[PDB]
């Protein structure tokens, strides 16, 4: 039973942009660096960036796609190149894990970044975002969803309960 | 040229009882956990934590050691707190491929990094648990960790080219 937004279209605006201007300043510009989605609202979050990165330097950046399917509870630029991978939602890291392993199995990046729209913590591995949109400190019951509009018809995230 | 020392044997004995009691109280307690060192430093360290959450806990804390060159009496992992220990925290590359080898051998509950120092230049998405000490570099500079077991002496210190 959707308990709170916590992110409306508005805020979800302002975390994107400033994470676009955080990952230019942290790279000193995009050259080298490759955009990665994981999965499908990661890739539509990873295409926003790359969108507001080529409006802000005027420089376009490539973008991957990663439907991380080979996880058992087309390719793109690496190496020596700076991927960046994009996901809404950060929650044991073991999706990330295998993004990672995915990542260096096609090449040999640089060096990997990790942004994501959300973190609600309660992580199971040693891995932290380098981007993070906000922190929602949540219960382990609880789930987050993150609505956009590509898929959801608008943006917005909340926090749902049993 | 050794640009200081930034760590004697008292900043060591305290930043690894501290750690210690830091990994308990981050577990609510030893048991289900397990200790994991990297390489022969890593596994030293993690020998001495073993004997110290002992002396704290009274309990004992398994302790296997891993070896990365090969990734560049069974020993428990499935289910189990795995917590890594490794003497310096540089790139995050090694950390990755420990855990690549945890998970291929058994299905860990969760997996902890505990090390001495942090240097930072981090080059993937990895991040301490627990952190002796963090201790600024250039790319340059290099970080000598001496430890007794093998160096004579207890001692972290930075170097310049
Ligand atoms: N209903 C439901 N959704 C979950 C659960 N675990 C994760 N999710 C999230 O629900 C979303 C889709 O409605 C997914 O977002 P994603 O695209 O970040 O992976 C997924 O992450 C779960 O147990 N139940
Ligand atoms: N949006 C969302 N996905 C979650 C959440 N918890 C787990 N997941 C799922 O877990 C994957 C990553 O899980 P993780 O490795 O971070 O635990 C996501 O791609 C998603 O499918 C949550 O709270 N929100
Ligand atoms: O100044 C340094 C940096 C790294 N290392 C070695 O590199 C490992 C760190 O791996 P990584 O994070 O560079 O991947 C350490 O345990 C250590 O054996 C050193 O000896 N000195
Ligand atoms: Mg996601
Ligand atoms: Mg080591």
């Amino acid at each position: 039973m959707q308990k709170a937004v916590v992110m409306d279209e508005q805020a979800i605006r302002r975390a994107l942009t400033r994470i676009a201007h955080e990952i230019i300043e942290r790279n000193k510009g995009i050259d080298g660096c490759v955009l990665v989605g994981i999965k499908t609202r990661g890739i539509y979050l990873a295409r926003r960036l790359a969108e507001r990165i080529e409006q802000i330097e005027g420089a376009s950046v490539p973008v991957g796609e990663l439907d991380i399917t080979l996880y058992r509870d087309v390719p793109f630029p690496v190496t020596e190149r700076n991927v960046i991978l994009v996901d809404d939602v950060l929650f044991t890291g073991r999706t990330v894990r295998a993004a990672m392993d995915a990542v260096m199995d096609l090449g040999r990046p640089a060096r990997i970044q990790l942004a994501v729209l959300v973190d609600r913590g309660h992580r199971e591995l040693p891995i932290r975002a380098d981007f993070v949109g906000k922190n929602v400190p949540t219960s382990r019951s609880e789930l987050i969803v993150v609505e956009l509009s590509e898929v959801d018809g608008i943006d917005q995230v909340s926090i749902h309960e049993k």
